[PDB]
DNA sequence: GACATGAGTGCC
DNA sequence: GGCACTCATGTC
DNA sequence: GACATGAGTGCC
DNA sequence: GGCACTCATGTC
């Protein structure tokens, strides 16, 4: 139905790849074709389909009739998921070698910061895969189902997270501390004191975000990168990160990594999806 | 040439008349059968034009170049200051009379939070006429010209006018304590520490802006309304206000305002613009 | 055994009587000619017993042996209470009439300012018996019982009260705002925040008790007044205050007392105990 | 004339060695039998005398005219400075060996906790002797002069200090970043920030102090030692301290030191005055 | 991974 | 020796 | 209009 | 009494 457009190379696979790896239960389903998910704005609701064109660079978003009121803000938040604004021309040419195994690499954003947040750290200490278990924990039992689509829920809202028994979400499978973390984001989440479009001092707000109890730095880069889409922020404590950089502490990844600015998240990308990458051997 | 829906019916004149009125100079053109503003996102710019469409009960944007790149958060910025998700057909069932005469009435937003709160500041006890001509100047000297457009120009951005001399902004025409309203309010914004999407809890968000430098009820109160789009704020201390109730406190304003809930905001706009309304006797 | 002089005139028959009124069972014991309680000094306890002697205008202080290793602390603190230092001539100069009828007044100070504290804010709207019996209880429930003193009880520290649990304190029959007052007000003294000592700048000090939950102007000028034995404050928020400045407001009262300045706590207490007394409307 | 008293044994050779060495030109004298200073409580004013009696196991004080209102407090104040509530056969009972060889050692407090802190600043990083001149400096220029005693001055009180250039001070021999410490200190203490008496709880009341411009761990230690004469204490971080234990780390130390609680605060002056002394190498 | 403890650098 | 910046430990 | 004092009013 | 909320009043 709706269109947007984006500028080639633009690499489908590995996107939908990437969403189908960290996908939850009942809230997203990707296939090699499109991506779909449900979806609040407000209390809006619906369901939201994707579908690239590959052959004529263009995506075409639908919306179940729930989200046509808001239609134009369904769009956005489908641009900042797939990154449609990115120009691989100005990236690639900036990372040179980096990225010239997948040019078509983008970043994986968001469709809503509060979920990114909620996100970032249920994926603390664990597996990717293992997070995405825990998600659909939370979102089965804390998430309103879509009249319209029985089939799907709605991810767990900012009022409903912060009404919740923290024991309950411990019982899902994490620490106390950890969703006594979830529960304070939401409430930061209603009161307006969670950044939901990238604020204008990354660094600051992140630095802020920290204060945050449950949230480390590490939880406040990722955050900055897919619930901002901050697109100069490096992980130079992720795990697989510290394997790419065989014997380096934190402050030495981050030293290296300022070769890439200002596109450090995009070279951070590349490097977890480098199989075989390795430090200059200079 | 994009294109977004609406639901009828639609005072196009109204809408166009009101932003008309505060059209600030090389940044927005306002005229009968369209409107035109200067819109950056990032450090994307260029120009949106919007022009509706009764026939097809459609509004059309258009964006230059420097734009399409982001084209759907542009697109979601239009769509929240012509409020076309409202369903006139709920409001005026539930306002009932007071709404009748002017049944495509709808919510003048913004298309962003920071500019949106320059604007709710720059507009507190001067004429509106007034602030237009001086918010123009602000624009002027903060602005970002358009290398595609040099007619227009960009609004202030939060850095720009964080890094501003006070002394310089009064020398504009205002009082200092108010030119440092703006200062702060831009820090504000570069920290994230200034929602720019509306809060789950409207009041709470509405009181923690009330503390910040220069801001009072009755700018937060505006401030949500425009910059948040929030449906159910009411303005008992606005001047216009206290004449259309004669004689009456903020409180018993607000206490007779209670009627229109859940839409108070319309509810605002109606009595705002109907030369002559009157409470009731009750 | 001990000795401490005064400076002639000094009512004893008032200050035992201020004192009477106001003893809490258990922990002290008022007589027409002598005064006496418990007494801690770190975990120093023990009885003190002041005994009065007129006929050489000396103070005689007797102190039970588990006191003899801080007893100068212990002197200090009777000389607090009592007011020794106090030069009648000096005050009852500046006061000329109005302490005329009584000059041998004191200003009843206090041995501790913790619990002088706690005693403040029990104080707080019920009457002098009240409060009193009030006081009563929680001495009862926290208090340290002395092993050769089977009769008395010391006056409860910060250790236990920061500890109490909310709805026992409540169960004594206060209001919970005030049992936590009581709490915070003891994790404040735990902490070092309350100003033991009368500080230089008395003003900056209340203002920064009013921030207490449960705390307000009355409490923190009361608290000023007896314990840190400030001299020059009034209370013009007061009951029996208000009585005696029919008509008139906080700020007038505290206008016309600016005309006793710098012994404004001297005048009010001869205010207070001056049944007849009325302003001279000007 | 006054008479206090103190149990057996107590080491007034060193005592009056430690106070000599730390002696304030103008503010006190120091000599094999007496010590004397210039005393300020309120606006009373005037010189202290303390000579031992070692027959009669007690400390006699005399008190210049201008000091007899408030005797009981200046009492109290040389009891907290010479610590005669100290109980050598529980100190020593405890403490075993290492103070087997004085077993009169006692804890050399202060007169007041706010001069105590500027000592403790003004004695940083420099020599004994050297600290001495330059608070007697500090003494001279912001001192109060006693009418009666001319060649005595009292100690800078909170408001003067407060009030101080930050350069006048840098002047008389310490940097900038030293004079600020005093005068935020000073500032402290006119409000009531700096706890005036011991706090029920020293590591908090530690910690909070280490937030004070130019107060470390180290300061804020000494300072509880000393001003509050906290006897748990211990100082890690001394200079001294480290030599005593050669090599080891601030928190082996701290380790090994709490052998001796609760009495740290003494193992640590039999440590700093006993030169041969190195830990067990067990 | 978040968070408090401890260390050792290293500069005014 | 106050004070900002890292690393290395060790539960949760 | 923001913002101090500053009283009143109504519940804890 | 504490305290949040409410209604002047005066200033910039």
């Amino acid at each position: 139905m709706y269109t947007l457009n984006w500028q080639p190379p633009y690499d489908w696979s590995w996107m939908l790849g990437f969403l189908a790896a960290r996908a939850v239960s009942s809230v997203e389903t990707v296939a090699d074709s499109y991506y779909a998910r449900s979806l609040a704005v407000g209390e809006y609701r619906g369901v939201v389909t994707a579908i690239p064109d590959i052959a004529r660079h263009t995506l075409h978003i639908n919306l179940s009739a729930g989200l046509e009121p808001v239609a134009a803000e369904c769009l956005a938040k489908m641009s900042r998921l797939f990154d449609l604004q990115c120009n691989p021309q100005i990236v690639n040419g900036a990372l040179g070698r980096l990225g010239a195994a997948r040019p078509g690499l983008r970043l994986p954003g968001c469709v809503d910061a509060f979920e990114q947040g909620v996100r970032a750290i249920l994926g603390q200490l664990v597996s990717v895969a293992m997070a995405a278990k825990l998600t659909a924990r939370v979102a089965q039992l804390y998430g309103e189902r879509l009249d319209d689509f029985p089939e799907y829920i709605c991810f767990p809202t900012p009022q409903r997270l912060a009404a919740a028994d923290p024991q309950a979400l411990k019982a899902l499978g994490m620490p106390l501390k950890r969703a006594e973390a979830l529960i304070h984001l939401a409430n930061a989440a209603l009161e307006g004191t969670l950044p939901m479009t990238i604020p204008g001092d990354v660094e600051q707000a992140m630095k802020t975000l920290q204060t945050f109890p449950g949230i480390g730095r590490w939880t406040a880069n990722y955050f900055a990168l897919r619930g901002w889409q901050a697109k100069d922020v490096f992980l130079p404590d992720d795990y697989l990160i510290k394997q790419r950089f065989p014997g380096m502490t934190p402050a030495q990844i981050r030293r290296y990594a300022e070769r890439w600015k200002p596109w450090r998240s995009y070279a951070l990308l590349h490097i977890w999806y480098t199989e075989g990458w390795q430090p200059d051997e200079a």
